[PDB]
C-alpha cells in the first residue's frame, strides 16, 4: 500500500473510496488543491476527519 506520505497522515493508507463534499474516490484527486498534488483520505468524511495525505505515485 504506502499510498500516503506528506500532509498530516504518515504512514497511513487511501481509503478508497473516500467522501470529498459528497462525491467518493476510488483514487487520488488533485480536487481542492490548486497546486496540482494528488491527495487522499484515511477517513471517510474527510472535511470532519481532516486526515489526508499525498500520494507519492509519480515525481
Amino acid at each position: 500500500r504506502i499510498p500516503v506520505k506528506y500532509g498530516n497522515a504518515d504512514g497511513e493508507y487511501c481509503k478508497f473510496p473516500f467522501l470529498f463534499n459528497g462525491k467518493e474516490y476510488n483514487s487520488c484527486t488533485d480536487t481542492g488543491r490548486s497546486d496540482g498534488f494528488l491527495w487522499c483520505s484515511t477517513t471517510y468524511n474527510f472535511e470532519k476527519d481532516g486526515k489526508y495525505g499525498f500520494c507519492p505515485h509519480e515525481a
